[PDB]
């Protein structure tokens, strides 16, 4: 019913922020104008002195306005259900960008924090489990993060999905992609390129042009973008094969 | 002459704090010293001295403060193959590299040097990696390698470039040759060499020949077991991911 928050949240935030500013993605993403301390103030204002369950999509809006970078054309990737594979393939910004390579994504990835009403306005020892909050509160931070990131995409965007999960459709309207990313693609986007990941040794569940992927195809087209879809394209298959080289799908000529 | 990192202390302390609270928590222990104490040891090694006035001892206190116990069988060394080895080690999930440990993570890619005048480090320019004598040029990374190799236990892995016509896969004067191999202790049981044959490039070096034979001789003389493989499938597949039309990557 509870989760342990990250210790020294301000120090971690500011330390990640300074590391990023001087050393990370230097030739891949631009620097943000606001200094780390200003970004901290915006971040801490969004959630402090508020019950976690009262947050909503607007809570972190000003922080994301300050933190948002212009993103390289054609390079933005979204992912659903395949965090490791999508990040491994995107290769720390070198092939695609993910939210986690952007400043706000990088500063807060993996961290846990919570406001409270009593002083000092946040809790550094215990946080309620967020499943108890309404969905707009639970999704307050990462939901706005995704919206702001998607809204900055231009050119082709790529969406990597799990095609091997019989319980979770490749495309779902209520996922972060469906709820915060796709609806925020602007007319600067030209094409949605879907990569369907079929895990090695698992029954194939979803296929391009069928089920939820056909629903997605229709929606992308109704939003006036080009669309393509590939299953385990060679480059991704080789990546899966590196972690399971003796899988039947990885046999050499 | 090369460009020093801006805000060196802010970056060191920011990476130090990030690492302390959030990085490698399930694979490497925390160190006892706080980030401000580690800064103090690091800074005193080079500060208020001419930028070449260093030797292997200069960062002794920093490295002893920063050294972590390392996961048995998980240590990797590398020469000439930065991206491939780091990609394969996969930020500590499969192997550890020096760059995943606290001191390697903090200083990786940074540039700094001392000067005599206040503030005791040069924020404008640092010497090219060739103007200082060898024991000074290798002072920080040499001792990082020494300390790291000395903490290795069980099987260790070494990835080398077998496709470089100018530079042997193994050299006694590389960091591995000079600082790592000689610091492997009796807790090490086996040196496992992985030879990278870059895709589409001529093979220069192979297991059981050339400098790999020299290495095998030395490893055995230390009573460690030895094996060597060229482009083992897991590594080949990683290479292929970035170049899937290469002839080495044709599938059944
Ligand atoms: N992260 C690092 O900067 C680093 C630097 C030096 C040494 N390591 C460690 O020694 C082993 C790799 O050095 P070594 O065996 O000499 O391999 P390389 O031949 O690839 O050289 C390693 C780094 O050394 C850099 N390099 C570049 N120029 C110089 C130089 O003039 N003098 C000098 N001593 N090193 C230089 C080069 O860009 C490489 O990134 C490895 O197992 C790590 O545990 C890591
Ligand atoms: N804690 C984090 N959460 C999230 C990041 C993130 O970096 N960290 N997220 C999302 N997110 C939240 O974590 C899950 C993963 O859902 P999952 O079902 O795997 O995929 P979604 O489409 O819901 O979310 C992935 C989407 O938003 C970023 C990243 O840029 C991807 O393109 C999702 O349901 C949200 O509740």
């Amino acid at each position: 019913a509870a989760i342990v928050p990250t210790r020294e949240l301000e120090n971690v935030f500011l330390g990640r922020c300074k590391d990023y500013e001087i050393t990370r993605y230097l030739d891949i993403l631009p620097r943000v104008r606001s200094d780390c301390s200003a970004l901290w103030k915006d971040f801490f204002k969004a959630f402090s002195f508020k019950n976690p369950c009262d947050l909503d999509l607007g809570s972190y809006k000003d922080f994301f306005t300050s933190a948002q970078q212009q993103l390289p054309k054609n390079k933005v990737m979204f992912w659903s259900g395949v965090y490791d594979e999508a990040h491994d393939y995107a290769n720390t910004g070198r092939k695609y960008i993910t939210l986690e390579d952007t400043l706000p994504g990088y500063m807060l990835n993996s961290l846990v924090w919570c406001g409270q009403r009593a002083n000092p306005g946040f809790n550094e020892k215990v946080c309620p489990d967020f499943k108890t909050c309404p969905v707009q509160a639970r999704e307050s931070f990462w939901g706005m993060a995704s919206s702001s990131y998607a809204h900055s995409a231009e050119g082709e965007v790529t969406y990597m999905v799990d095609g091997s999960n019989p319980k979770v459709p490749a495309y779902r309207p209520d996922s972060f992609f469906g709820k915060y990313e796709l609806p925020n693609l602007t007319n600067k986007v030209t094409r949605v390129k879907v990569i369907v990941l079929h895990r090695l040794g698992e029954k194939i569940i979803e296929k391009c042009g069928a089920g939820s992927l056909l629903d997605l195809e229709k929606l992308v087209k109704a939003k006036h973008f080009a669309f393509d879809c590939v299953e385990n394209p060679r480059a991704v298959l080789f990546l899966l094969c590196s972690d399971n080289p003796n899988a039947r799908e990885c046999r050499l000529a």
